[PDB]
């Protein structure tokens, strides 16, 4: 029975919202492919993943293939419905399908985000899912003397190790040099705020606006994004306390 592999490239640190994720389906065309009535490769992903249809590339033994199939594409997946007769030329060879999907801003940190690769023939159906993640961190803005006095209207931007600034575009995040494009994050009535949709890393907060009555911390505030720095099975990780001294 023809096999099925699904892989994701460089998934070790998770991914940013907006990042283009490289996926691959691999199978092997059976020697007796002419015996089959049906042969279809597909992916159907979570709605947190958007397919880039122009990315899709079918190769056999390294060579790009453009006929011998009908491609269907939708927002969160595709189907390649192959002509049996045409696959005879590729009997006994490896076929890969490379494609990309964008992680949307609806992707929650510390959740399994699945795709589902599938090979359907008339004899059998093979299914293999893969999973990706993004990360985040919670914070709470507090008085330096009293951790229970939580402070609204504190405004921060985020920086990476290079001193670049997190920008929100329509589709997700990008690090860039212009401070005026920096996405702003503000502590709420409970003093709380978070950063969601970053891959693993060491990043920093820079306070650009203090709560009324309080000083601006001139020191950048380091924080780590990694697996479970935001949540563990729905239960939220405890916020980093960000302290403010009063005038
Ligand atoms: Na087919
Ligand atoms: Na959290």
């Amino acid at each position: 029975l023809p096999p099925l592999e699904k892989t994701v490239l460089d998934k070790q640190q998770g991914f940013n919202q907006g990042e283009h994720i490289n996926y691959q389906l691999t199978t092997q065309i059976p020697a007796n492919i002419l015996g089959y009535q049906e042969f279809r490769l597909s992916d159907k992903a979570d709605t947190t993943l958007t397919l880039l249809p122009e990315s899709i590339e079918v190769k056999v033994a390294g060579k790009t293939v453009t006929t011998g199939y009908t491609l269907t594409t939708q927002k969160h997946g595709f189907t390649l419905d192959f002509s049996i007769k045409d696959l005879q030329n590729f009997a006994n060879q490896t076929m890969t399908v490379s494609y990309q999907m964008r992680l949307e801003k609806t992707a929650e940190p510390d959740t399994a985000i699945n795709n589902e690769g599938q090979l359907v023939t008339d004899k059998h159906t093979l299914t293999k899912r893969a999973a990706v993640r993004t990360g985040g961190k919670s914070f709470v803005k507090v008085d330096s003397e009293n951790a229970k006095i939580t402070l609204p209207e504190a405004v921060f931007i985020v920086k990476n190790q290079a001193g670049e600034y997190l920008n929100e575009t329509a589709n997700g995040y990008r690090w860039q040099k212009e401070k005026a494009l920096a996405k702003k994050i503000t502590s709420n009535q409970a003093g709380e705020f978070s950063v969601k949709g970053l891959k693993d890393g060491q990043y920093f907060l820079e306070e650009i606006s203090a709560p009324k009555g309080y000083l601006l911390n001139q020191t950048e505030i380091p924080f780590t994004v990694e697996k479970n720095s935001y949540a563990t099975n729905g239960q939220r990780t405890a916020p980093l306390h960000v302290i403010n001294k009063k005038v």
